[PDB]
């Protein structure tokens, strides 16, 4: 379904996936990207420093020192994002998959750990709207409003979504006594248009949107003081401050046969963002611009039942960047730094699935890219000049394979061998004194055993899987390191009584430099718990004032470090989040929840500054009162 193939094939069903339904998001109360662990197992997503850049990793693959490119990427509606726009808000989402295990065939760069797929709702003919409200601690609200529906029946439909979410932290900066900080705040416009004429065999679509994010949190609290709300921010310091404009634009494109069905898209998006904030004696200020558009044209077969399954694919994106950095003392600059830098790459591929018995299926793919990259950069560290400029290519070759036998009508075993990759390409940030050689690709490549048993009732799923990781990119950046992640994941669900439902998830990972690695060899590959496991019950009573749907909801994380060094340490935490529904009149529906019930504190990321360790730490404890009404 985000396969981009048959509901039957290899890609499809030879895979551990969840998929996660609008309705699913809501009771978790995920209202954005960084939320979507709540319900996608095995996923830890975090802050690294802020916003712009995620922590985001999965089976024990990771950033780790490189966070503009991430081992998981969100893609919508099969467009990929901007790294530096990958926690962003859900605005009218109708799901979101995740496939785990590297997908480099089907959807190409950083696609190692996993992939996210966000499937954004296409208005139709059934009018179709409403409101969604809330308050919550902190001074923390959220408003959302959307409308679509037929705008020429039997033609052209619409959709309109605005929302205005503000997650507010309790933060104080001692310089000024600002008291808000550590928050975000963003306003955002969704429209689309859909162009489906009625005795036809094709479709035509247009998004735009308009994102404004400001958040206030480029700080860090003492390493061992994390209940505390001071920021280490010396006297004189500002507050942090940073504001990011992304505005995106997509034209789809559909035509449907007997036997194919051929998609075309081509998206578009700018970013810019203003990032400033204090750190030590330092006012660090780096303002940035993105500028990608990919265009993706893929033939498919529809639909079973046939012994040959097929995609084909010709992927093609385009991004540009541009930094200034300006780190300065009171009295005097420190460094300064203005570089563009740019990737370009066009790839052919495709994706068999063979039938050979009703319950048996062999499948795999091909994926031929050729990537581009340029930078060009000049600046000026203690006085001393600097810059470089030089331009690079390369192709990479990755690949599947997968098979599946049944062993009863509705209980599968599989098995894949999956290969993703990052690029080679250039270091995004200037750096004094080295001249620029492009580093190589980082080369993934999984090894996956894994089965799926699904009932009317039940659906169980687990999998065991080794990746290794080699020439990793991790002042520079070159690809000096090896890594080896080998776990094993069970997630479970079971509807026990009608209208309620048990889930249950837990993974064991261990992921670790190998001993012939040129860093942090032996030590644990930061960002990934050691093992996790959750599980939440949630339905429906029901009474005479209408009904109650309470959730329950438990979260366990496991021990990992922030560093390659394995100096800075979390160690296990767990946090109890519930929820109770109340649908008081037919149309609208109430519900109060707090989450995180005990206050649990932890860290969300960490780091050292010279001798002294510092972390940012999670809000706590949040109550909050969300309602819904729904039109028509």
């Amino acid at each position: 379904t985000a396969s981009k193939q048959s509901s039957r094939s290899a890609s499809a069903n030879n895979v551990s996936s969840t998929v996660v339904s609008a309705p699913e998001l809501s009771d978790a109360g995920v209202t954005a990207s960084d939320k979507l662990p709540r319900v996608l197992p095995g996923l830890n997503i975090e802050n690294s420093g802020n916003m712009l850049f995620s922590t985001i990793s999965l089976r024990g693959v990771s950033s780790a020192q490189d966070f503009y490119n991430p081992a998981v990427t969100l893609y919508v509606d099969g467009v990929p994002q901007l790294s530096t726009n990958t926690i962003q808000a859900l605005t009218d989402v109708q799901s979101v998959e995740l496939l785990r295990g590297p997908q480099g065939t089907l959807y190409g760069k950083s696609a190692q750990g996993g992939i996210i797929n966000i499937v954004t709702q296409q208005p139709d003919s059934t009018p179709r709207g409403y409101i969604e409200g809330g308050v919550s601690s902190r001074d923390s609200y959220r408003s959302k409003f959307n409308l679509s529906g037929p705008i020429q029946d039997g033609l052209l439909y619409g959709s309109v979504t605005l929302l205005r979410q503000v997650d507010d932290g309790d933060m104080i900066n001692p310089a000024t006594g600002s008291d808000d900080l550590g928050g975000t705040r963003a306003s955002i416009g969704n429209v689309k248009l859909r162009l489906a004429p009625d005795d036809q065999p094709w479709e035509m679509g247009f998004a735009a949107s308009r994102e404004c994010t400001r958040a206030t949190q480029d700080a860090y609290v003492g390493w061992n003081d994390i209940k505390g709300r001071k920021l280490s921010i010396s006297d004189g310091s500002p507050d942090p401050y940073m504001r990011r404009c992304t505005d995106s634009q997509t034209l789809s494109g559909k035509y449907t046969t007997d036997d194919w069905v051929f998609n075309l898209i081509s998206a578009w998006q700018q970013q810019h963002y203003s990032r400033t904030f204090p750190s030590g004696s330092l006012i660090v200020n780096m303002p940035q611009r993105w500028n990608q558009d990919v265009q993706e044209l893929r033939a498919a077969t529809l639909g079973d039942a046939r012994t040959v399954d097929m995609v084909f694919g010709l992927y093609r994106q385009n991004t540009r960047e541009k930094l200034n950095s300006a780190y300065d003392m009171p009295t005097m600059p420190y460094l300064s730094s203005t570089g563009y830098t740019t990737a370009e790459t066009l790839a052919a591929y495709s994706d068999l699935t063979w039938h050979l018995t009703d319950r048996f299926d062999i499948g795999g793919g091909v994926r031929f890219s050729h990537d581009k990259s340029s930078t060009q950069y000049h600046g000026s560290m203690l006085g001393n000049p600097f810059g470089d400029q030089g331009k690079s290519n390369d192709d990479q070759v990755l690949g599947q394979l997968s098979a599946g036998y049944m062993l009863t009508d509705d209980w599968r075993v599989y098995t894949r061998v999956a290969q993703g990759y990052k690029p080679s390409g250039y270091n995004i940030v200037p750096t004094a004194g080295l001249d620029a050689k492009p580093f190589v690709a980082e080369k993934s490549i999984n090894y996956e055993l894994g089965t799926r048993y699904e009932t009317a009732d039940v659906t169980l799923q687990a999998a065991t899987f080794y990746t290794h990781t080699k020439d990793m990119q991790l002042q520079t950046l070159s690809n000096a390191g090896k890594a080896d992640a080998t776990g094993v994941e069970l997630e479970a669900k079971w509807r026990f009584a009608p209208g309620w439902s048990w889930d249950i998830n837990g993974n064991v990972i261990r992921s670790e430099f190998t001993n012939d690695s040129e860093l942090y060899h032996g030590n644990r590959v930061p960002f990934v718990p050691r093992y996790g496991a959750g599980s939440s019950v949630n339905g429906v009573i029901d009474t005479r004032y209408g009904a109650l749907m309470p959730r329950l909801a438990v979260n366990l994380v496991g021990p990992h470090y922030f560093d390659g060094d394995n100096q800075l340490r979390q160690g296990t935490y767990a946090t109890l989040d519930s929820s109770l529904g109340w649908q008081a009149t037919e149309r609208m529906n109430i519900s109060v929840y707090v989450d995180n019930l005990f206050d649990r504190r932890y860290r969300t990321y960490g780091y050292m500054n010279g001798s002294s360790a510092v972390a940012q730490v999670n809000m706590g404890r949040t109550v909050g009162i969300n309602t819904r009404i729904d039109f028509f």
